[PDB]
């Protein structure tokens, strides 16, 4: 995408702690920047809209080489953070809002480094990642998730001249989903074969997905939440067509070149309903604030050896909380991911293990080593509800049956034109994030 003229760029400061020891931290003055598919997307010389509601100009956009050189994105002044797109810091927290009503539904958000114009990269391995998070406002069908996602640190701009804006604009997302509702892809539109989606009145999706390796700290709701290895091949960004891409209504989600389901920790699918909920009895209580803390093992104990195994913690109100565990008869009492995990539980709930047949762990690992930049975002889920994260998945599942319950949330819950007005004011916040050697962030 080209760069308009309109308005100014605005990241908001977000700084985190750089720690080397217990206690013993430095500020780092971060950013946080608006995913460019928010971004108002107009005429390079003008202020005629190339994009509206959930379809491109076809006057502007007739292909996606036009509609590029036609067409620019623009900047987010500080004033329209909190007035438009929900999103605010107070001190060292962030806070998302998902519905900001000229209404806007939902956010996602990248981390810039003290520079402003690149991506902050962390390279996983062998380290800690911390943060406190508050998620006492999201109930059934919403999602306030903070993830790693294997971006190129300029969003593109290197690779695809045609991105003017790079990380600075907030380009170049890709997932392990290989989404096709991403509107801008390797520096151009992705306006080919554009279709709007039902009951989505702002969204679409174009010929072309993005892939990427992903990982997934915190997918979660006050009801339930998950971690989440998906390992890709290769792992870094790559536009899809066809096949590739795995897509879900062609039959193809285990065919592509990314691992869909990943390799999940989920408290509740894993069998223990009383870890995580709404109340001051479960043992990790989601009304209020907590500390969530990811450890990153390798086989050798350095940032050289192959990721083996990522371990979890909780602190709430100064009370350390491990994590629960795997609860099945003739399963071990796993605790973590690995590919023993993975492969035991898949092997239980009758899951096609595509985490190892995209390489696993050590395939999760390479992506961590060359480093992943941080996405914190607020969503519902208009392809399948948000029913897999904290219902029964399928729906029509036995409850009983090892893998299908999730969560306690009704399978008629998470309808987004229900959730958009129900949960209008649900605001996610990340705060105080921390990032160090093991042992160091607490």
């Amino acid at each position: 995408q080209n760069v308009g003229t309109q308005a100014a760029e605005e990241p908001l400061n977000l700084p985190i702690s750089v720690c080397t020891a217990p206690g013993n931290c430095q500020t780092e003055a971060d950013a946080v920047v608006l995913d460019s598919n928010w971004r108002w997307a107009h005429t390079t010389t003008g202020y005629t809209n190339c994009y509206t509601g959930n379809l491109w100009d076809t006057t502007l956009c007739p292909t996606p080489e036009t509609c590029t050189t036609n067409c620019a994105i623009d900047g987010v002044p500080l004033a329209d953070w909190s007035g438009t797109y929900g999103g605010s810091v107070t001190g060292n927290k962030f806070n998302l809002k998902f519905v900001t009503v000229s209404t806007n539904i939902g956010a996602r958000t990248f981390l810039l480094d003290s520079t402003k114009t690149r991506y902050r990269m962390f390279q996983l391995l062998n380290r800690e990642f911390t943060y406190d998070v508050d998620v006492s406002s999201l109930d059934c069908g919403l999602n306030g998730a903070l993830y790693f996602v294997s971006m190129d640190a300029d969003g593109g701009a290197a690779k695809y001249p045609t991105n003017k804006g790079g990380a600075k604009y907030g380009t170049g997302y890709c997932d392990a989903q290989c989404p096709h509702d991403v509107k801008w892809i390797n520096g151009l539109a992705n306006s080919k074969d554009w279709t709007p989606i039902p009951g989505d009145a702002n969204s679409g999706k174009g010929y072309y997905g993005n892939c990427c390796a992903e990982l997934d700290i915190w997918e979660a709701n006050k009801q339930s939440q998950a971690f989440t290895t998906h390992p890709c091949t290769p792992n870094d960004q790559t536009r899809c067509e066809g096949v590739v891409c795995g897509d879900n209504d062609s039959g193809d989600r285990y065919n592509g070149m990314c691992d869909k389901d990943g390799c999940d920790f989920a408290s509740y699918r894993m069998n223990d309903h009383t870890f995580y909920g709404p109340g001051s009895t479960f043992k990790l209580d989601s009304t209020k604030p907590f500390t969530v803390v990811s450890q990153f093992i390798t086989t050798d104990g350095t940032d050289n050896g192959d990721f083996k195994e990522f371990r979890r913690f909780y602190v709430q109100n100064g009370v350390r909380i491990e994590n629960s565990k795997v609860n099945f008869p003739g399963i071990t009492a796993y605790d973590s991911i690995t590919d023993e995990m993975c492969a035991a539980t898949k092997g239980l709930f009758g899951d096609l293990d595509d985490h190892k047949n995209k390489g696993g762990m050590k395939q999760m690992g390479e992506a961590m080593r060359k480093g992943m930049a941080l996405v914190m975002s607020i969503w519902d889920d208009h392809d399948v509800n948000m029913l897999w994260l904290d219902s029964n998945y399928p729906p029509t599942g036995n409850p009983s049956t090892p893998g299908v319950a999730r969560g306690p949330c009704p399978t008629t819950s998470g309808v987004p034109s229900e959730v958009e007005v129900t949960q209008a004011n649900a605001v996610v916040s990340f705060g105080n994030i921390k990032f160090g050697p093991i042992g160091s962030t607490v």
